[PDB]
């Protein structure tokens, strides 16, 4: 029995593949995809949808954004950046490790980011496990294909501390193409997560993949296109509360971002939506329309400018777009029609491959793997 797990940056999933169909599994709460995140309380340890719902109530507690630590030395210049974003601590170790300090049972607990990634895929192990109804040890674990040696290594020992045995490391936009059982092909992978923007460009030569070119933006993903509805809402709350500023409080911020977030998605499929926090701020409820016209609006140039990366795969891969067979749609974010509009303009009417739930399709691919390297050729 060997698994497929997508080590997400912001959400983490889970697939099998048995008898030649994958099946996502959906965690306790039936979500099919756990947030990476990891929470210590006075009492417990919490992983998944548990410990981001906490997350506002204890922020200096809750670790997330692992992935972009892992591998890495502290004194690496992306995470001077990445930090003033995190609010729990990250300090450097002896080794020059990444070390992230939290209070866990009234005591001070530091935890190197492999540890709190092995957390997260011991909590993917543990959904399985409740799924099959018995142990698994096996799995395939994907990582972005930019991923060097130190931090696919640290990847692989995470996997190892969950208690699994790790049986190959693999290519996310790889991955998501297996999953579409995909002459030589020239494919694009187009993945808009939840914090990052990975652009692939790939080849298939007799049943083999090569990656020919990679670009993106590692801080481009749904969260900003969130904090656009928040600037949005802070300037509104403003306007209609004397000038009342939100963002001075960092719990009311992070409540308002979870609902915008929410609405964010409704406008996938809808024309509108509500951005509803009741005592947001003080005592004042805070309530507000969005239309699908205005989101895109406060996000064009942002949603613009994800094609920019797409043109610079082509150029280095020395391709015309007209040569491009397939694109694929991964990413939770590309569940945006603006996203999905604007890429099949520039490709000229092409028709996305967008049919597997695009927050899935990485572990659905590295399931195939996984069943694959398990002697399986179903
Ligand atoms: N229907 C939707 N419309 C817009 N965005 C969505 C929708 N569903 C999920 N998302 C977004 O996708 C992101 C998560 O994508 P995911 O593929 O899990 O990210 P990652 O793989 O980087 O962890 C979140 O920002 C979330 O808001
Ligand atoms: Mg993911």
């Amino acid at each position: 029995v060997a698994i497929g797990i997508d080590l997400g940056t912001t959400y983490s999933c889970v697939g099998i593949c048995r008898n030649g169909v994958v099946d996502i599994i959906a965690n306790d709460q039936g979500n099919r995809t756990t947030p990476s995140y990891v929470a210590f309380t006075d009492t417990e340890r919490l992983i998944g949808d548990a410990a981001k719902n906490q997350a506002s109530r204890n922020p200096e507690n809750t670790v997330f954004d692992a992935k972009r630590l892992i591998g890495r030395k502290f004194s690496e210049t992306t995470v001077q950046s990445d930090m003033k974003h995190w609010p729990f601590t990250v300090k450097g170790g002896s080794d020059g490790k990444p070390m992230i300090e939290v209070s866990y049972q009234g005591e001070k607990k530091t935890f190197h980011p492999e540890e709190i990634s092995s957390m997260v895929l011991k909590k993917m192990k543990e959904v399985a496990e409740t799924y099959l109804g018995k142990p698994v040890k096996n799995a395939v674990i994907t990582v972005p294909a930019y991923f060097n040696d130190s931090q696919r290594q640290a990847t692989k020992d995470a996997g190892a501390i969950a208690g699994l045995n790790v049986l190959r490391i693999i290519n996310e936009p790889t991955a998501a193409a297996i999953a579409y059982g995909l002459g030589e092909q020239n494919i694009l992978i187009f993945d808009l997560g939840g914090g990052t923007f990975d652009v692939s460009l790939l080849t298939l030569e007799d049943g083999i993949f090569e990656v020919k070119a990679t670009s993106g933006d590692t801080h481009l993903g749904g969260e900003d296109f969130d904090n656009k509805l928040v600037n949005f809402c802070v300037q509104d709350f403003k306007k209609k509360n004397g000038g009342k500023d939100v963002s001075k409080n960092s719990k009311s911020l992070r409540r308002l971002r979870t609902q915008c977030e929410k609405a964010k998605r409704v406008l996938s499929s809808s024309a509108q939506a509500t951005i509803e926090v009741d005592s947001l701020f003080d005592g004042i409820d805070y309530n507000v329309n969005i239309t699908r016209a205005k989101f895109e609006e406060l996000c064009m140039d942002q949603f613009r400018n994800t094609l920019i990366p797409v043109e610079k795969v082509l150029k280095d891969a020395k391709m015309d777009k007209s040569q491009v067979h397939e694109i694929v749609l991964v990413g939770g974010s590309t569940r945006i029609p603006k996203i999905q509009q604007l890429i099949k303009d520039f490709f000229n009417g092409k028709e996305p491959c967008k049919a597997i739930n695009p927050d899935e399709a990485v572990a659905y691919g590295a399931a195939v793997q996984a069943a694959i390297l398990s002697g399986d050729q179903s």
